[PDB]
């Protein structure tokens, strides 16, 4: 017997993997919408890159998106008139490629000063990185979204910013709750089975789960570019943990769901559902079918915990190890007028003529 | 004609240059009070140790004094006892000494939550860590001090900070106001000149001026030590500046004298006072008269302004090249009743016998 769940939202996904592939891994992961990063080849951090980035996601997307934009060491107050159409803007506040780096905090701060206050900010943060991008928001006097919280220290830091009504939320990675060093490279690294446990411990305190699928090959891991491959396996991990108790499907669909719609203004989607099978148990093998890279950490793992239909807008989008929706089906959602961010009138009743 | 000053209180000094050799140094550069910092070997992280090193200060000083505790991974909240016999608590939030280094941003909160809310907290904080560890001031609603800033990025931070209400003070060292990259090893790395630009345009920022006297030889620099030793310059150098009209007289006081002062709870020296001559110009040597380290980097500076006379507790303590008070003159400060700060009542009446 099936159990239907609403269209699950990743709101952390790095797509080049094509958006036709990678998509395509989303669907079969009971994924309906994802929200792509700005750390592309080039990255998306101009209007004329997001508007090209537009069109080939228009194009090749088979689920929904929405696409970030990437913060730089010049583009702070220049983003203005195409901000509202992007997912966010998103920090990358360690270690990335030089374009997306941030020389110093005053850049985080003009950032923080000139993105429009009402739309999302998510910052990459480790370790005290995560103290330092709060206080900045504080500054600021705006919410921060947190993403990849790997260790005991980030989510107690987390926590305490929360107990002082601190807007601040975040998300966690499969790979930060179901692996660790005993079990490689990504970043953030593995945490200890301390920090899996002090995760786990403290769910009540992560808003989201994502996957930060980065679909590197080993050619390309094996200079090592940070990322694991995760659309796939999300939610067959997170099921084989509901399945054992560990959370309830409630606190699943809390974070795969409802907070990625509430935290990034995401629309909902219309006759949007995936059907999943609870009982049959399976192994992950050495690469799942879709993500072109081909390869996963998770290989070995037993999960019980299936992805049997996806609908997609009135469409049967995947079904039993097969995608049926072309690329191009998948559509910008900022764009639908439910998808606008709200905002106050900012900031013709006489008409000459 | 000489000018009449108070004692002088440098807040930021390193003596494993031992006691007597850093307060002689110190009294050459007008300097009657000194903080001693606790990264000694070994270092001054539990009660023993800091009594100790309190005996031995009190044997060999020459100018008054007191000695900071450092926070370790290991010694939250078993200080209590001990704390208000301190100048105050130290975090060494960069690089640093095993003993000294902290893992975790959370063993930086423990220590904010357990040492006295009254008594002083200063961090060795760079770059991002002073976002970083104002957000666990923040967090733990109380103060900090920040020393050695050295870069436009920090003091515009602090200055944002200061300008949201927020209890932070801070302190510049000579190096990092009169040499630049342009003139070698010391952290905070020297900055650039822009960097040097930006903390006098910010001059209104810096609560105090501190030597961060770290009395390494050549032999030690050429594993690098960090630090530049600076008692005896540190005066000229500045004196200069207010020959120049960079600061003022009072600029310079507040910070050498008045701000220490209410900041650490330092009590007021009787009979205590510095006579300078602004008019002698000289060249600084290769290396100063008195400190161990036998080497400056200020070596070929232009200076204006000497110390003449230094009366300490109504002792001629230094004249013209000579130190006239013996080792163990100086006293720990916070054993004197008007030393010890004012605290509400923690937290006899009726004798039974």
């Amino acid at each position: 017997k099936l159990v239907r769940l609403p269209g699950l939202i990743d709101v952390h996904v790095h797509l080049r993997e094509d958006f036709a592939s990678g998509t395509a891994a989303a669907l079969a992961g009971g994924i309906t919408m994802v929200c792509a990063m700005p750390n592309t080849r080039p990255p998306i951090i101009d209007a004329p890159a997001l508007a090209l980035a537009q069109k080939l996601a228009e194009a090749g997307a088979r689920c929904d998106f929405a696409l970030f934009l990437g913060a730089s060491s010049e583009n702070a107050g220049t983003l203005g008139t195409v901000a509202g159409s992007a997912a966010g803007l998103k920090l990358y506040l360690n270690e990335t490629f030089s374009e997306l780096r941030l020389d110093s905090v005053v850049q985080w701060m003009e950032h923080f000063e000139t993105w429009p206050s009402h739309l999302p900010i998510v910052a990459h943060a480790e370790q005290q990185t995560v103290a330092a991008v709060l206080m900045v928001a504080q500054l600021t006097q705006r919410s921060v979204h947190i993403c990849h919280v790997a260790r005991k220290e980030e989510i107690l830091l987390i926590k305490a910013a929360k107990a002082r009504g601190l807007p601040v939320t975040c998300e966690v990675a499969p790979h930060h709750l179901f692996l660790s060093h005993d079990d490689g490279e990504v970043r953030p690294e593995l945490g200890s089975r301390q920090d899996v446990e002090a995760l786990w411990e403290n769910m009540a305190v992560i808003d989201c789960f994502a996957s930060d699928h980065a679909p590197h090959t080993l050619e390309e891991k094996c200079r090592p570019p940070p990322g694991f491959p995760g659309l796939e396996t999300m939610l067959p991990l997170l099921l084989t943990a509901v399945s054992e108790g560990r959370l309830s499907l409630d606190d699943l669909l809390q974070r795969l769901h409802h907070n990625p719609r509430r935290i990034f203004h995401l629309p909902p989607q219309e006759d949007t559902y995936v059907e999943v099978d609870l009982e049959h148990e399976w192994t992950i093998p050495s690469h799942m079918p879709f993500s072109k890279a081909h390869w996963t950490p998770f290989e070995g793992q037993k999960v019980k915990g299936t992805v049997r239909r996806v609908v997609l807008r009135g469409e049967v989008a995947y079904i039993d190890g097969q995608v049926l929706v072309p690329p191009g089906y998948g559509q910008d959602v900022r764009k639908w007028p439910q998808g606008a961010v709200p905002q106050l009138p900012p900031s013709p009743e006489r008409p000459r003529r």
